[PDB]
């Protein structure tokens, strides 16, 4: 219930997942990405993140969707304890309202959508400034899945692509 011992909860058991049952679900997982973007075409520049410890990946054909589809992708980057920003591979800063969608990493999520990190809050502060309404997408696996309460601060997100 407690968003502190709900992260250590989930953390440990994505900490087990197999390199082969990942890498499956990760399949299933990029598939749907792919198949959610299809008929966006005006998705042309999108947040995506650098998996750490043990999140779920982006692999080789989600990255070849975006390539021939011209679908600029944007990574995060932490300036302060607090903000976070976003670049092009080119090192380039691209603002809140000039990226069409974010997919964003999370720890936990609950059944009406909100999500669990780390807890610095980067993305609750971040996201808050979209004016576009550009689809706020959690990435993750079926189970992590929690029932934790959502804070006043936290954003909603859209929604939460996972194996199912
Ligand atoms: N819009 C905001 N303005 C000021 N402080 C914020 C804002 N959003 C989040 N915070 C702060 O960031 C922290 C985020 O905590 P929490 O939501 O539990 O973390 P996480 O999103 O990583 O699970 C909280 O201490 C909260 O007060
Ligand atoms: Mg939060």
């Amino acid at each position: 219930m407690d968003k502190n011992a709900l992260r250590k909860q989930i953390l440990q058991k994505r900490m087990a997942l197999s390199t082969i049952e990942k890498s499956h679900l990760d399949q299933k997982i990029n598939q749907k990405l792919v198949a959610f973007l299809t008929p966006k075409p005006c998705i042309k520049t999108i947040a995506l993140y650098e998996p750490i410890k043990n999140e779920v990946t982006f692999v080789d054909f989600f990255f070849e969707f975006l390539k021939i589809n011209q679908i600029r992708a944007v990574y995060p980057k932490v300036i302060s304890d607090t903000e976070i920003i976003f670049i092009d591979q080119e090192t380039n800063t691209f603002e809140p309202n000039q990226i069409d969608c974010f997919l964003i990493p999370l720890v936990g999520f609950n059944k009406d959508n909100y999500r669990l990190g780390f807890g610095k809050g980067y993305y609750d502060r971040y996201l808050m400034q979209l004016t576009r309404q550009q689809p706020k997408i959690g990435i993750a696996y079926s189970f992590q899945k929690g029932d934790f309460l959502a804070d006043p601060w936290d954003v909603q997100l859209d929604l939460i692509i996972n194996d199912e």
